[PDB]
This record gives structure tokens, C-alpha cells and sequence, in this order.
RNA sequence: GCUUCCAUAGCUCAGCAGGUAGAGCGUCAGCGGUUCGAGCCCGCUUGGAAGCU
RNA sequence: GCUUCCAUAGCUCAGCAGGUAGAGCGUCAGCGGUUCGAGCCCGCUUGGAAGCU
């Protein structure tokens, strides 16, 4: 599981930062990658990453903005041109469906796999064994949110060599034992799965608050997260510039970090009216209030292990 | 007046080609760019050229193809999002309206100028006292086109130093009299300004064949064509290839170019399939039937003089 | 970096319609182009002043 | 270059459901990871075979 950068950018691209799109890497996890927001180009990033199209299982898009959206036409149209068959999931507001449904329909494309799309509102937005992801509405106008990719604790190691040590040759019944399954051994023998087994790996969570003015619901969303990617527009001193746009600022998105308890805080999203020398000092301005904070920047990745 | 190639691509972007984007500077001839047809990712590769948003005046689509088309929204609202009040028109195809209008309303994006949509048919789709642009249908499938940017003539230089010769002191009297118009001079004199011209220099001509199978009608929209930027998808061999997927191939395109006695030809378009090598090799393969080819590649810029 | 707007005799402010350059007490920043003609229109290169959703 | 699919004892063809490796006359290409356990799942690096709207 790793967070890769594709855009930090903020309102229009620039050649230090892209429009906004930050992949969550799930390949070892669920052999496939997850965007969150797809803005324009964002195809053309991954050109230089080696994510490829038909490894999208599902892009999260966090509130119409042409520099969040204008992505998806040409994304899912080219993962139908290089073949791609699994389906892929849309998740986005009111408007997402006319948008991807339009464009595709304008340009005659038949998609070579199924589109899922699905216009979300708070609470589970998608949920399986693996993971659970909610949504929540963020203070940016109507039909905005902030989600929170959190995958589900995975069950202890299997004390395998007790099991040898009773003469329990590993095979099949193995797995059956690793669920916590009472089994019937080749031997008449009967043994309780959940007896032989470790404490549960608790299970990773990442934050995406998109485009947001500081929010409190935000903080509860993060609440022990372990990475919270947080829009920060702003410096510290454009306090008033940020609330005008429902934005936000560095030491706002690390106060919200720090309250929240999360463990890592990356700061994207950010504006062009801030230098490859100011990026430090923003990063800086945050750091001073939440220490492990990073300002994101195109190609960025960052690994989340299993604390 | 230059052509300068934003994306020499087709079907999806690669790192050595973007998709497809002609860009048509008319700065010294009008103040303005005109942009034919606008890939997904054109403004980015702008940000690599000093072409600039507000400075672009008219984008012509060739055929709705997200491929051609993807770049619109993100396009116009980067004019709007840095200021721009000039008047924009999209000339496109039935579908560009739709495709258009609806990605900026879902967007909320509100564009702080006027953007006339007008989907086209064969003729005249504008003119005015300097250019005429032509279209044309091609073989790619219902609504599709072909355009010609036909700059009119311009008068013929004043021999302004007959006039001098004349005792006609050089001042307003002058551009009366570049414009034909007979008038009075400060000493009731009575001069033709047309006898005082040199013949008009003839306008220059650019022709955008877009996506298309040989045609006999594109050949007579390019006729004595100063530049035909034609599209080759495939190699000579590919001519199965090409004519099931409606395209075209060099040695196609060089023919077309000569028949239509074009001064030049552009092969654009072109398809991954081929290497920085075969892409010497396929231009090989048209300057073998029209002498005056090349094969385009992203950000080439070819100026067109006044022949 | 991006976008836009400025560098007019000795100071301020024009020249907000290309016609040998002004109003109060001068190589119109530079090189080049368009044009009969450029401070005024188009490139390029120097120096400044805002804003960057 | 892109995308996908292959490199299984001596040849062909499996192993198209992770459980000390097969059917006709073997370091499952290599290094690393996940896992109790990997030819089989995920990276990386070598060599091939198509197609590239
Ligand atoms: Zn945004
Ligand atoms: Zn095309």
C-alpha cells in the first residue's frame, strides 16, 4: 500500500504540479490501484509511473472541479483502449454521472469493460472484507467531501510450527485452521483453529479531505489515521484568502492533523504562487505545529506500513 | 502566421507524442492563435510553448474524438481562470455543444467571457474581411471535416515615394489612398489612390485534413494548398490496416499532396507503433511520392511565409 | 515560476483613434519585424508592481 | 517505446481451484516480498511473440 503523487497542483497546471490526483496503491493488497480525484492529464502522469490504466479498480473523485475531473473522459476511455476488462467504480458527487455518461456518449465511446458509477453522500461509500471506505461532507460547498480509505484488521499469523510440533503436517487444513475453524484431522484429531493463531495485524487508514476550508467533521474523519492527505492552498498569513475560496492553509491542515492524532500529515493542493523555495517554508509553517508533515510534490510516494 | 504542433499523437498520449493539437499563430496577422482540434493535456504542453490561453481566439474541432476533444474544458476555463474577456468560438461538430456546455455546468465553472459554440457543416464556417475558413466532409464517419484556413489577399504596398516625388507630403492622405479611394489634397489636388499600388500580394493557405480515409474531397479543399497538415496513421503496408480504422497512410497523404499541387505536406497523427526511427522511415515513405514532406512531432513549428 | 500592467525630456501625468513628440515649475528601455510611416501593432531581451480559487 | 501473453526435466503440452512438482518416447528464467506454505499472488531484472483505431 503506498501513496503516489501524480498532481499537487491547485486551479491549473503548471510544470512544477500537475492538476490534482493522488493513487493509493493497493497491488499486494488487492491487485489494483485506487485514484482519488483524476484532474486533467492525469493519464498522462501515470506515462512516467509505472501505474497503469487497467490497474484502476476505482477513482474517488472529492467534488466537481475541472481540476479534479477533467481526467476521467480520457482515463477510462484509454483503459478501453489497452484492453481492460475488470470493472471499474466511479465515486463522486451529483454531476459525475452526467459528466463521464456525456463524454463518453459525444465521442462514441463504447467502453470494452463496466462502468460503475456512483454518486455518493455520507457514510459507507464502498465496503467489503478488506476494506471500508466513508465519506463525509466538507466545508466547500454543497456536494463535497472528504473520504477515508480504511482497510479492515487482517487476521494474526498462523502459529505453523506448533502445529508441526503436534505432528499436524501442513497442508490444506492449514488455511481452514488460519480462520479460526474447528477442523477434523486426518487422524480423527480435532483441533480449534482460533487456538493456534496470533493477535489481528490492525489495518491501515488513509485520509483524502480534498477541497475544504478547516473542518471539524474533516478532524473526526481523520481521527487516528495514519496518513491524512490534506489540501493546504494557504499559507499561514492568508487566513482570510483561504476562507474566501473555502480553502485552506498549512498550519490549518496540521492543527486538524494533530487534533485528529493522525500519524502522518502531507500537505498538497498547492498554489503556483509558492516557489520550489517556499514549498519548504510552507512544508515549514506546518511542521511547526504537526512535526511529521510533508509537503507533496508530482511523483511523490510514500509507503504505508503496518504500524 | 506558424503552425506550431502540440501533439503529434493519435489515440492516446505517449511520451514522445501527445495527442492530437495544431495550433495556428496568427499574432502578427490578427492578434490571436487558432487551435485546431484540442487533445486531452493541450494547455499543458502550451506551458511549454509562450502561446497563452486569452491569446487564442478560435479552437476548430475536426471530429468529436475524445482524442481531439478531451482538452476543451480544462482549456477554456484556464482562459477564464486567468482572466481573458475576449470573445472565443468553438467551431466543432454536432456533439461539441453538448460536450462543451455540459462539462462547464457541472463544473459550476462560469467563464468571465463569451464563448459562442457553433457546430458546423460543409462551406464557409467563417470569414471576414481578412481570412476565409472552409470545411469539408471527410471519410471518418458522419461528421467529420476537413478545414481550410484561406487568408484573402492583401493590397499591394504604396509607392509611397512616387507620392513623396509628387509634393504629396506623407501623412493620413496616405492609407486613403492604400485603400484605392480617390481623394482631395491640401492644395485641391486630385489623386486615384489605386494608381499609386503595387499589386496585391497574394494570402497564404492551411489546410487541416483532420481524421480521414483518402479522399478526393479533401484533395480539392487543399488545392494550391500552402500547407497540408494531413493526418498518416499508418505505414504504406498498413493500407488494409488504415482504411478499416477510416485512416490514412504516408504514401496516401504524399499522394493526396501532390495531386492537390499542396506547396507542402505535414504527416501528423502518427501512431505509437512506430519508433523516433520508423518516424524517419514512414516520412521516407511520403517524400518518395511528394519531395516536400514531414513527418510532425510535438512541438515542431513550421512558419508559413508569404509565398 | 504563472498572468496581467508598467519603464514618455528635469519630476509628476498624458499621448486611453499608428501621421516629422506633449501638459504643469526627450535614442519615447533596448534589438528586430509589419507598415508609406511605430511611443503607440508583433516578436525578443532587460528592469519594476500586483495576484495566483 | 506502449499493452498484453510467454520462458515447466530431454522435446512437445499441462499444472486454466497457492498444499513436499506432472502427462506422451526439473534452481519450475533470475533477486526480493506476501504467506504456515509460491511454478502458481506482488514488485524488480533478463530473454522472446503479437497489436498499437
Ligand atoms: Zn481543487
Ligand atoms: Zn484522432
Amino acid at each position: 500500500m503506498e501513496l503516489l503523487f501524480l498532481g499537487t497542483g491547485a486551479g491549473i497546471p503548471a510544470k512544477a504540479r500537475n492538476v490534482t490526483s493522488v493513487a493509493l496503491k493497493l497491488l499486494e493488497e488487492r491487485r489494483s490501484v485506487w485514484l482519488f480525484d483524476c484532474g486533467e492529464a492525469t493519464q498522462h502522469q501515470m506515462l512516467h509511473t509505472t501505474i497503469k490504466p487497467r490497474k484502476i479498480e476505482k477513482i474517488f473523485i472529492t467534488h466537481m472541479a475541472g481540476d479534479h475531473v477533467y481526467g476521467l473522459p480520457g482515463l477510462l476511455g484509454s483503459r478501453s483502449f489497452q484492453g481492460g476488462e475488470d470493472e471499474l467504480t466511479v465515486y463522486g458527487p451529483k454531476g459525475i454521472k452526467a459528466f463521464i455518461e456525456t463524454s463518453l456518449a459525444v465521442t462514441k465511446t463504447h467502453l470494452t469493460y463496466p462502468l460503475a458509477i456512483q454518486e455518493i453522500e455520507e457514510g459507507i461509500v464502498f465496503e467489503d472484507d478488506q476494506f471500508i471506505v466513508t465519506a463525509v461532507s466538507v466545508i466547500h460547498g454543497v456536494e463535497a467531501f472528504g473520504y477515508r480509505v480504511q482497510e479492515k484488521d487482517v487476521p494474526g499469523s498462523l502459529k505453523a510450527d506448533v502445529l508441526k510440533e503436534m505432528n499436524i503436517p501442513p497442508g490444506p487444513v492449514y488455511q481452514k485452521i488460519k480462520k479460526g475453524e474447528t477442523v477434523t484431522l486426518e487422524d480423527g484429531r480435532i483441533i480449534n483453529g482460533n487456538d493456534f493463531l496470533e493477535p489481528p495485524k490492525k489495518g491501515r487508514s488513509v485520509v483524502f479531505s480534498g477541497d475544504t476550508r478547516v473542518s471539524d467533521k474533516l478532524k473526526e474523519l481523520a481521527r487516528d489515521c495514519d496518513v491524512m492527505v490534506h489540501e493546504a492552498t494557504f499559507a499561514k498569513e492568508d487566513r482570510k484568502l483561504a476562507y474566501d475560496y473555502y480553502h485552506s492553509t498549512t498550519e490549518q491542515a496540521a492543527v486538524t492533523a494533530k487534533e485528529a492524532r493522525a500519524k502522518q500529515l502531507i500537505l498538497t493542493h498547492i498554489s503556483a504562487r509558492y516557489q520550489g523555495d517556499a514549498s519548504l517554508e510552507l512544508q515549514k509553517e506546518a511542521v511547526d505545529v504537526f512535526p511529521n508533515s510533508v509537503a507533496a510534490y508530482d511523483f511523490l510516494e510514500v509507503n504505508v506500513p503496518r504500524g
